[PDB]
């Protein structure tokens, strides 16, 4: 069931950090559930400073949104940043100081694939417009795993890969004309790439979308609400149809509506 997004629900807030190291983050869930997880599994992690090793995770919702974890998982490396996803059993997260992308398979928490994402930059080159080193963010959508980034010859336009998600080479890329550093955020949808105008306003919008199926971008006017003026991390998950965000200390999910 998949079209153009035209809407933006109001942000529900389901759970908030206690501490300044959920300032920001990244929360989610799996798209494609595996044993032994089920769509209900929540991983959470808060990601301020510069040793992020432990994720956060929850065989419920209610115990993702009124309890202590289920289990806490170690990685083997410190993570970059907030845009991580998990996929098919497996957390995708960035190396910290490296443009590698990591695929960690949760259940045996062992590494399965690494790979640098060619030409990427990392580490304050092209982030989001607040920064955080939010230069490379992974995405899942209806058809799989994508990476989306920046490089030189783009001149910092934003560049999405569609990407093999067990070994981790790219499959096809696609460069925008969008200024990465000029938006706050962004996700694909049906093949769409969507951006975010501003991470700190109540009246934000959806403002850009690029069509890998047709090359086309167009802008937008779909109002946003960052209702805690700061969100560091925006992903759509496919599965339940909704924007996963996390917002100055807070977990939030949005409705959509697609045409
Ligand atoms: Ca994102
Ligand atoms: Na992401």
């Amino acid at each position: 069931g998949c079209g153009e997004l035209v809407w933006v629900g109001e942000p529900l807030t389901l759970r908030t950090a206690e501490t300044i190291t959920g300032k920001y983050g990244v929360w989610m869930r799996d798209p494609k559930p595996t044993y032994p997880y089920t769509q209900e599994t929540t991983w959470r992690i808060d990601t301020v400073g510069t040793d992020v090793r432990q994720v956060f995770e929850y065989d419920l919702i209610s115990q993702f949104m009124q309890g202590y974890p289920s289990k806490v998982h170690i990685l083997p490396r410190p993570l970059e940043s907030t845009g991580a996803v998990v996929y098919s059993g497996s957390l995708y997260f960035q190396g910290a100081e490296s443009r590698t992308v990591i695929r960690y398979e949760l259940n045996t928490e062992t590494v399965k694939a690494e790979k640098e994402i060619p030409g990427a930059g990392y580490h304050g080159q092209f982030p989001y417009s607040w920064g955080g080193y939010t230069d490379i963010d992974l995405a899942v959508d209806e058809a799989g795993l994508w990476v989306i980034y920046s490089t030189d010859e783009a001149r910092g336009a934003i560049v999405l890969s569609k990407l093999n998600p067990e070994n981790l080479e790219l499959e096809q890329t696609w460069e925008t004309n969008i200024r990465k550093q000029s938006v706050a955020n962004a996700f694909i949808i049906c093949g769409t790439l969507y951006t975010v105008s501003s991470y700190t306003s109540a009246d934000a919008t959806v403002n850009f979308a690029y069509d890998t199926g047709t090359g086309i971008s167009k802008t937008l006017t779909i109002p946003f609400k960052n209702r805690y003026k700061y969100s560091s991390m925006i992903d759509y998950n496919p599965l339940e149809k909704k924007l996963f965000a996390w917002d100055n200390l807070n977990m939030v999910t949005y409705d959509i509506k697609l045409s």
